[PDB]
Parts: structure tokens; sequence; C-alpha cells
């Protein structure tokens, strides 16, 4: 019964899709943002600032996964949204008895000049990854898609030990997917695979291609 | 400039095709070793023969700086021992001819499914082929090797790969505005090339496998 979830940034470019893919999978999606980006069926929309617990908790109690995707299109404007409000997303994900928080960070963070927007995406990710807590039944994960600047990682070493963990999917069904749709399929697969293996907990993750 | 000479073993193939077209754009000399002459262009010396023959192959490599190997049989063939011929033994012969001609770097085009360690004998040969190639990284001899692992030259596919704590994961930077236009194949070529132009700057990348991130 507990396969319910919630998207922060559902009014964004990616949240839109996140929800889309998520409903098809058979999921009671709840959307939380500051505006109403569009209308959709079977998705209770919640509105409010993410920095406020008081405007947020209504949107989280009941669900077992939170997809945090929020990001604006400026220090305080970048600091408060990605840092201050994420710490509140962490604080009230615990209160509302959520079990699985999936952060949508970037790929620029693998760079250790780095802009300020990315200064806040490392701060954010660390926060989210720091809060991994299998004991209090709270597993967090970060996912690094590129884009939604002018420097991007093309290739990543795959350690020859098999020391690195990796997420497996079935590409026979997603033969028709687009770039954005693969960013979502990434978030979801980790999400549902967190529910089996707590040792994805704490880990950032890059997305691979599939022809 | 005798450091821009380089050869695309398997250069008549679909990936090989694009490999040479892009490598001509950045001012490389390109021999091409394969079997047929595929789709030709009057700026390439298309050698050809047998991949496993020391002597078909040596003239194709003598004089050049960088070898780009991507000669793999179609995984659809399922001629079991063919995969063992071409991917394994052939590559060994690639490896030694590359040392027998003092070739500086070798970029092998691997398979993303070699990460799966009920698997195709194909992939098993693909793993053999990479341990060899990555096992011949002799920085002192100044022979440097890598393998790139593309996905579409299939029941299981790797969607996500753990990013390490810090430092224990190498990566190749690109300038991600000129390649929003590139097709998938064009980017995969731009991957091997950047690998190669970086194996010169840092000997750190030698002996290491790579996957291809999603973009554009």
């Amino acid at each position: 019964q507990a396969k319910r979830c919630t998207v922060i940034g559902g009014s964004g470019f990616l949240g839109q899709h996140m929800v889309e893919q998520l409903l098809a999978r058979g999921y009671a999606v709840n959307v939380f943002d500051i505006q109403q980006g569009f209308d959709n069926p079977q998705v209770r929309f919640f509105l409010g600032d993410l920095c406020s617990r008081q405007d947020l908790y209504p949107a989280l109690k009941g669900v077992n996964t939170v997809f945090h995707c929020a990001s604006p299109p400026n220090k305080e404007l970048f600091y408060r949204v990605n840092y201050i409000g994420t710490k509140n997303v962490i604080e009230t994900c615990k209160e509302a008895g959520v079990q699985k928080l999936i952060l949508t960070s970037s790929a620029s963070v693998i760079f250790e000049p780095i802009d300020y927007y990315t200064e806040t995406k490392i701060l954010q990710e660390r926060a989210v990854l720091g809060a991994n807590d299998p004991e209090k039944n709270f597993l967090t994960t970060a996912i690094r898609p590129h884009g939604i600047p002018q420097l991007v990682p093309i290739l990543i070493e795959a350690a020859r030990n098999g020391k690195m963990k990796f997420v497996i999917g079935n590409g026979k069904n997603l033969v028709d997917f687009t770039f954005v749709e693969n960013v979502v399929h990434g978030h979801i697969l980790a999400a549902e695979q967190l529910s089996r293996d707590s040792t994805l907990g704490g880990k950032a993750f890059h997305i691979l291609e599939h022809h």
C-alpha cells in the first residue's frame, strides 16, 4: 500500500516528466511547488515555499519516497533553494515518516572555475548524502544528470575490481526514450532499487547511455 | 608531424566509418585496416587483410602514433569460436604488432555489458579482449592503453554507475556545446578521440576502462 511518493519541483521541466513517468508506473504521485505549472489527473497538487516546514509537511505525510528536483532558472536565491530548503526537505522528510529521499543534483559536481550554482549543488548533495540513516529507516540517494554548463564529463572510469556498484535496467522496454525521459528512468530505478539494497544509500550516481 | 599518424583497425565499420571522418577533421593521418573497403574517401590509405595476421597488420601500423581498435564481429552472428578468434586472439596480435611497431597509444572500443560480473559467449570474449588490452599498459615502455565501453556497438543494461567518494574515478571533460548537435555515434567517436588526446597529457588514464555519460 505504501508505494506513494512526492515530487518537489513538479512544476519544473523535469518534475513535469518525473510525475508523468511516475503515474504510468502505478504511483500515487503528489506534486509540491510554488506555482501550478500544469493540470494533471490523479495527482494532488500542494503549493508552498520549500524552506517552510509548515508549507511542506502537508505534502509529505503518507508517502514513502520523495523526489526532490526543485531548482530556479544570485547567492541567496541559489543558496536558500538548494541548501536551506533542502535541509528543511531533510528535516520534514523525517517527521513525515518518509523512507526514501532521491535528490536530483548535477554532473558538474564531479569537478572536485566552478560557478556558484554548483557550489550549492555540492553543499546540497553532501547534506542529502550525509543524512543517510538506514537505522532510523531513512535512505537517501543523489543522482547526477548533466544539464537540466559549458563543461561536462563525457566518460567515467569503471573501477576494475567490480568495487563500484551500478544500477541495472531492462532496455527492451525503454527503446523509445528521450534524454529527459532517461534522466527520469534513472531516478525511478534507483528509487525502487533502494527499496531492496540499503547500500545504494549515501551514494551519488551518474547516468549511462543505452544506444 | 609524425605524432598525428594513427590507424583505425575496423575502420570500414559503422563506428569505424565515423571514427576516421572525425579524425580527418582534426588533422590526423588515418590508415584503415579491415577486410572490405566499405565506404571510401580519397584521403585514407585503406589497408586490409586478416586481423590475426602479424604481416597483414604490421605495414598498416608501421609509422603511426595511435591505434584505435574497433574490429568486432556482429554479436548477432553467434558463431561462438569466431568471437574467440577475432576479439581475443586477433587482439593479442593487435597488442604485439603495436609493440612490434612501437605504437604509442591504443584505444580499444569495449562493451558496456562487460560490467556484468547466462551471458553471451560474445561478452565473455569482450571481457577477454579488455583484460589483455588493459593488461598491456606499460607506462615505462611508454605504450599506453585504454578501453571505452559503448552500448550499441540485450536483456540487461547499466543505467547508473556509482560516483566515487573522491579521486578514485577518472573522467574526460568535453566542451558540451559543440556536441549538442552531434548524433549518438558522433559523440561516441568524440569520446575515443578525447580519451586519446588525454592519454598523452596524463599516463594516469592508462589501464582503465570507461563508460559514456548521457547528455544533449
